[PDB]
């Protein structure tokens, strides 16, 4: 009988099996509108107090920074806040579910890990020392790509920024569509390293494909956090069946879905970790600590298209 709705910047395949769970386990009926993060903060303005959705399910802390600044979300109780390990916002109006970093994968059969740069600033001077050119894949169209260069801004400034974008651009790199293609890429020995989001190398490996994965030194852009959460819209009518979702998600067995099924990092204990993996106190070192709902994403796009890069 009662009814749940959910605006989901995350993907249907996705989100889909742990909605059809959470409906089979309570009775709750859950309506999910798929979008980009962008275009669901955009329809919400739009609808205003007219707006059916319950829940704002995004692919990251950024979105929901944004969906804060603009009054769309409620305030959340500790009960729910203490459960996520780290990323629970300040302004205390949405839960982190997931995280995910960038990583920088590479083809082992023509680079060592021990040579790769400590830090992603270095990597044209090492792609042309190691003779590279033509040999370096990246994804500029890719939302978390397009986080990390806002990552740079933020910690060394613009111009160092640029200063990487056009050297980056002058190694020749191809460009992919997407992480599948480009760690294909790196398979096939068409580019030989490409930065990418950890769980698509864990994905690759899992297939029986044994990409390289290489950290830079803790606090490094290169190993930006990625952060998926949700948060519970002002419009919601049906406030219990939404926390009830919301904490469902921090859920060990929901976290083990996140873990197991998709990759990604948790963010509570009591769950089985893939091997592929850093422990989590590791993981959550890697990243350099930036308030991550203030990314400088439109500086980033900015200086991606005056280099020419998208």
């Amino acid at each position: 009988s009662p009814t749940l709705t959910i605006y989901s910047g995350r993907g249907q395949s996705l989100v889909e099996p742990l909605v059809k769970q959470f409906e089979a386990e309570t009775g709750i009926r859950v309506q999910v509108r798929y979008s980009t993060d962008a275009q669901i903060l955009a329809a919400l303005q739009e609808e205003g107090s007219r707006s059916p959705a319950d829940l704002f399910w995004a692919n990251t802390a950024g979105a929901l920074g944004q969906a804060s600044a603009k009054g769309l979300l409620r305030p959340l109780g500790e009960t729910l806040l203490e459960k996520p390990i780290a990323f629970v916002p300040a302004s205390r109006t949405w839960v982190p579910v997931t995280v995910r970093l960038r990583v920088l994968a590479y083809n082992p059969d023509r680079i060592k890990a021990e040579e790769l740069p400590e830090s992603l600033l270095d990597l044209p001077r090492f792609a042309r020392e190691k003779g590279l050119v033509g040999r370096v894949g990246w994804t500029p169209t890719y939302s978390s790509f397009q986080d990390m260069v806002a990552g740079m801004i933020a910690l060394y400034g613009e111009e160092k920024t640029r200063e990487w974008l056009l050297a980056m651009k002058a190694l020749a790199p191809k460009a992919y569509p997407s992480n599948p293609a480009m760690l294909d890429a790196i398979r096939a020995g068409e580019v030989d390293l490409g930065s990418t989001n950890h769980y698509y190398v864990v994905r690759f490996r899992r297939a029986g494909y044994r990409l390289g994965m290489h950290h830079f030194r803790d606090g490094d852009a290169g190993n930006l956090a990625l952060v998926t959460g949700a948060g519970l819209l002002k419009t919601s009518k049906n406030l219990a069946a939404a926390t009830r979702f919301l904490t469902y998600l921090l859920s060990p067995q929901a976290q083990q879905y996140f873990v197991g099924n998709i990759g990604e990092y948790p963010l509570v204990k009591g769950v089985a970790l893939d091997p592929n993996l850093l422990p989590l106190e590791e993981a959550l070192a890697k990243s350099p600590k930036l308030d991550l709902e203030k990314l400088p994403l439109d500086r980033a796009l900015r200086l991606l298209r005056e280099t020419g890069v998208l």
